[PDB]
């Protein structure tokens, strides 16, 4: 195939001729020739008027001063931030397009839902090298490339300061749109929402959904241990969970994620939006004394939509942007824009996501350290102290630093191995082909990659070739920004998709951003005030600080 | 419910406040007062520039002379056409909101595919009237609707000419969309794919495609009977079909949808697609000698995808709009406009599609009269005349008139009636409703909306008055336009959702239109070369004259 080569660039689409001959489709890519090379008259401008991201990002990150004056003046802000939603959202392919099976546009990648869709298209069946034709004939072997380059040795802690409240948010968040069904395929999801649904709580039927609602006043079914509102149970419920044998039955609470009894710090956060969601019940009720449950129930649910893109994008994307730039959250902005209000899950942005070097050595609660064999399915440790106690524990303690190589907990060393291998099995294209795709300069060397002699070192013996390094090895090996927790890939490929899943939602569409579909202006307001503080502060005994960094 | 008499206009949202209040939504609509019946200062000038359907009707109907040379001129038909677009689109809410379970805006409504959604909110549950307030507690009885004003006495032919090739193409690409799931109820479908796929060709389960593709060269299976191609068996393929148990297993045809057993003139269509996709099947193996089969089925479906939104618009469309203006099928006029690539079925448009006073007394076939006794479920009148006979002969006899009342044959009688039954199950809103949500002033009177005496008499008699009549029969019975057709609101309430349907296909999107996503510019030119005509002369032999008018 000789396609393999990745000969078209700049999104170029490249298509077989014969078995011996390849064309490039340029249409509307801003170039032309036989590989797309050449950029077209209005292109040689922007490309000259277009600071590099690593410039943009320091002017984001620095001049305080400057930002607080854009800050508060609305016309500015609002044009920026406009102009970060369009400008990002472009680089996303909306209808989606390929997926695992298929690296040429068809019916079957457009409307089967139970793939992830994907960015880049897989490597054709068929070619010289696991990647196209750069690199050896077999890939390096998987837990080879853990140890030596991705294995923690010592704990590197966040210079941005993310603490556990952040990562677990990161890891709640994510996992409503990330649910690799492996039962078929890491290539497939049971997230057929494909974005922010809140299924996650909801549950993703019907089926599920009635099972967690209480059916009264809108809410969902509740236990009250020590004086505060929990989760209902499997047993309550009947709503199936992953739990081990180990756990007692009495201890395996059942929320809309079937994992979530996984971890404490998920079930924290499954613990604090279940409250949120009965809190919003009472508001409505007092709003709306006439309504039922039903429309409650539903009503709450789209507030509660609203408050997590709210959140998602003021407090959670904006710590994890470091930047000094206030960003907004309002529909509005794209009102007299080009934008589709849809969105489809892509495989590259799960993999990306795999943020397991934030993971700490042992987890701290209160006065105490629990490692991974006490804290995992651990939910007596939940009751034990609290949500309180966990909010003020978590905002404290800090997370490990994501890019810059060496820093998965041996815990979940398999993790990393398997997110390499199910890649492999995907046919992921190389790191550079995936920097190309988002408009990043390719990489020329494994030192200019990492900054760094050692790890690139390793990393020459095991790909030989820098077009040859995969996807998410580099994406933990880059060299970091200045203090920051991720390097420029990590940032320019995943900005795309995540402010494409959350202004892509329904709710955002000028046809739902109404009050009236809030069930009036109390409920519209809920949205437009929600903060990862006022989300505490409503739903956490004693309203204690929090923030996605350390005090 | 105070939202029960349907208090807010223009588009603005009713919700319920406490038991006895009411507050309207005017967001957006260019309104505002405690109706949002204020218009604002721009509103007016545009309510005051804006030309009446009736008057642009004319126009686009008239001045033939006139229209030959703009349709000569790029740049003035590409503009033309690209407001028709977008005027009408504009019209349709998307993504959707309502369907028939809910009358507010809910994560239910919009997420569950197996929904058709609505144009209008359904009805509240408990209304002093079932439309609201307007009329009688009780409604019309359904017989007595069909007997007085729908129940044909005379075929009245059509105006425009319409002929059967006509008549059932409209049956055949209209039947992909509305499948509507009986076992479930008429709120739901079983078409999740929500417009044009072409699932009544290949299926629309990956499971019934699998049964209908041969896996060489990309083809559908397929029978050669009197040295001519037709579908293949069920028996062959195990892909089930609706026959009653008369026919004979080897008539028993198997094609993607599973009722177009039931009509010879809907075999015939099922016939010249299948035939059309093996024939771009071969075309594209010639371009293409290196593809498999996978590749080449999957090429060839997105092209015959195009292939009918093409003639759809040019040639079905063009027809029934009686338009001198040539319309165009064309993805790039749309690429700088605001819209929506994505669609979701309406049941109003559903219901408004029953047009069976197309159908004749009886079906004349080269030299005989078929009635519906020896028409339905007789696959051997198919072969006995074969394809191009079933043409010539459906080319010529002409289509009764769908407007104008008392014109549907006694045979699809209950059907017209089940039609009136279900839209009340679905508690759809009146006439004069439909007519302000798609910018119609309302009816003041039964013989206003007839133009005539006698069935606006029976028309008042059964309903009352002019706000109680009821979607499906007022659209019958309504004056239709000078010799045409539709009546005013037929046109004005269908457009928005067909053009919603058509443009709004993925195919039509940036990614996607161009040629590499059809094998190349061979592939795309089928596309773009399209038509009823050569539909017909490349799959149906002696390539006989064609047209969806009577000569
Ligand atoms: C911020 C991101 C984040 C965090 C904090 C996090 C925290 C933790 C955590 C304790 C706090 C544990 C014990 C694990 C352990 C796991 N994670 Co994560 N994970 C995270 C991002 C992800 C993502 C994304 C996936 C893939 C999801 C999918 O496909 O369903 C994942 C998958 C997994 C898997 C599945 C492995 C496989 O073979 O597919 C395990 C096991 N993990 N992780
Ligand atoms: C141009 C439009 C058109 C045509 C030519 C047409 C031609 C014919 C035809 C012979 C040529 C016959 C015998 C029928 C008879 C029927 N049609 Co139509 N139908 C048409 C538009 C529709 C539509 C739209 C539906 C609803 C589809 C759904 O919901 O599944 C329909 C449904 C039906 C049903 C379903 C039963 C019910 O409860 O309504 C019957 C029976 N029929 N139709
Ligand atoms: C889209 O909306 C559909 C209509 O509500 C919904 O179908 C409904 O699903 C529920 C739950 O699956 C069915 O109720 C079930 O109730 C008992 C359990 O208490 C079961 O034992 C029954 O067999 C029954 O399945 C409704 O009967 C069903 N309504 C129908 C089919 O008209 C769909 O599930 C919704 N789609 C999604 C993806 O959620
Ligand atoms: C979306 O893509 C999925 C992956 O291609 C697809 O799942 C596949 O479905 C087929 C047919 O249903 C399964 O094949 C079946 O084959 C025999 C019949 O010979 C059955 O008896 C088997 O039980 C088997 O189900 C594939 O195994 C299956 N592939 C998977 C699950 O990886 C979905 O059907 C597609 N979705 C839609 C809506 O079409
Ligand atoms: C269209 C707005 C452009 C104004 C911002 C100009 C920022 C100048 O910044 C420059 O950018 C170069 C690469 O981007 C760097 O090599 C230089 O170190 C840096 O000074
Ligand atoms: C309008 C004022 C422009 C200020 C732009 C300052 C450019 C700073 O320079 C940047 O420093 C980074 C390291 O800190 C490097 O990684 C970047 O490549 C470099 O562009
Ligand atoms: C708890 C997650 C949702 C956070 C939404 C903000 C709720 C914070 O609190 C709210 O502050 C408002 C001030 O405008 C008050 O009107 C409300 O009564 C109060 O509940
Ligand atoms: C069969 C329904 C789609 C019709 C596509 C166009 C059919 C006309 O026929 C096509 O005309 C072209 C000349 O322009 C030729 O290149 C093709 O070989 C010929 O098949
Ligand atoms: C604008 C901006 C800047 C920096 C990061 C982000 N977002 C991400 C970047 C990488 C990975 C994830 C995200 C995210 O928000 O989830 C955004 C949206
Ligand atoms: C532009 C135009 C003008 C008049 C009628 C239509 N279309 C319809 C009108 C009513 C009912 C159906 C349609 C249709 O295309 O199916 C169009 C698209
Ligand atoms: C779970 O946590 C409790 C404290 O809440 C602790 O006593 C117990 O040992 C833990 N379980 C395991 C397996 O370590
Ligand atoms: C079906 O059509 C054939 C002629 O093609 C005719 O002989 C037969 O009687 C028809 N069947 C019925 C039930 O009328
Ligand atoms: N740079
Ligand atoms: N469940
Ligand atoms: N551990
Ligand atoms: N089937
Ligand atoms: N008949």
């Amino acid at each position: 195939n000789p396609c393999c080569s990745h000969p078209c660039q700049n999104r170029g689409v490249c298509m077989s001729v014969g078995f011996d001959q390849y064309k490039c489709d340029c249409t509307r890519t801003g170039f032309y020739g036989e590989n797309c090379s050449t950029p077209e008259f209005l292109t040689r401008i922007k490309l000259f008027l277009k600071p590099t991201p690593n410039t943009v990002h320091y002017i984001l990150t620095h001049f305080k001063g400057f930002w607080n004056v854009v800050n508060n003046i609305p016309f500015l802000r609002n044009a920026i931030m406009s102009y970060v939603l369009t400008s990002r959202s472009h680089l996303i392919d909306s209808p989606p397009t390929y997926n695992a099976d298929y690296g040429y546009k068809s019916w079957e990648a457009f409307s089967n839902l139970s793939y992830y869709t994907r960015a880049l298209p897989p490597v054709p069946d068929d070619c010289p090298t696991p990647l196209g034709v750069k690199g050896k004939k077999q890939l390096p072997d998987s837990n080879e490339i853990v140890e030596k380059l991705l294995l923690r040795r010592k704990f590197i802690p966040d210079p941005q300061g993310s603490n556990m409240m952040f990562a677990f948010f990161a890891q709640h968040f994510t996992h409503q749109f990330f649910k690799t069904d492996h039962k078929r395929g890491p290539a497939f999801t049971n997230g057929l929402g494909h974005g922010v649904d809140l299924n996650h709580i909801y549950g993703e039927t019907l089926a599920r959904q009635r099972k967690l609602r209480l059916f009264k006043d809108g809410k969902m079914k509740y236990q009250i241990i020590d004086g505060e509102m929990y989760p209902p149970t499997v047993k309550d419920t009947q709503a199936e969970m992953i739990y081990p044998p180990q756990v007692p039955e009495h201890l395996r609470f059942a929320v809309g994620q079937e994992v979530f009894g996984l971890v404490p710090g998920l079930m924290m956060y499954a613990t604090i939006w279940l409250r949120e969601h009965n809190r919003v019940c009472d508001v409505l009720k007092q709003e709306h004394p006439e309504w039922g449950d039903e429309q409650l129930f539903q009503t709450s649910r789209l507030i509660l939509i609203g408050e997590t893109i709210k959140i998602v994008i003021e407090d959670y994307v904006q710590h994890l942007s470091g930047y000094h730039f206030k960003l907004k959250f309002d529909p509005e902005l794209l009102f007299n824009k080009q934008f589709q209000y849809q969105n489809r899950i892509a495989a590259e942005f799960n993999t990306l996501y795999h943020w397991h070097p934030l993971l700490p050595d042992t987890f701290q609660i209160h006065d105490q350290k629990y490692n991974y064999q006490q804290f995992i399915y651990n939910n007596s440790i939940l009751l034990e102290h609290g949500i309180t106690q966990f909010v003020e524990s978590f905002t404290r303690q800090i997370a490990g630093r994501v890019a810059g190589g060496r820093n998965v907990p041996p815990a979940v060393q398999k993790v990393s191995q398997a997110s390499i291998d199910q890649s492999r099995q995907m046919k992921y294209q190389s790191f550079n082909e995936y920097r190309k795709r988002f408009m990043l300069k390719p990489y020329e060397s494994f030192e200019e990659l990492t900054g760094e002699k050692e790890m690139s070192a390793e990393l020459e013996a095991l790909y030989g070739d820098i077009d040859a390094v995969e996807l998410y090895p580099a994406l933990l090996v880059e060299k970091p920004r200045p203090d920051a927790i991720f390097g420029e890939t990590m940032v320019e490929v995943g900005a795309p998709f995540s402010l494409k899943g959350l202004m892509g939602n329904v709710i955002c569409s000028p046809a739902y951003w109404k009050p009236s579909t809030f069930g009036g202006e109390v409920g519209f307001q809920i949205i437009n005030t929600a903060s990862i503080q006022s989300l505490i502060c409503n739903n956490v005994k004693g309203c204690p600080f929090t923030s996605f960094s350390v005090p």
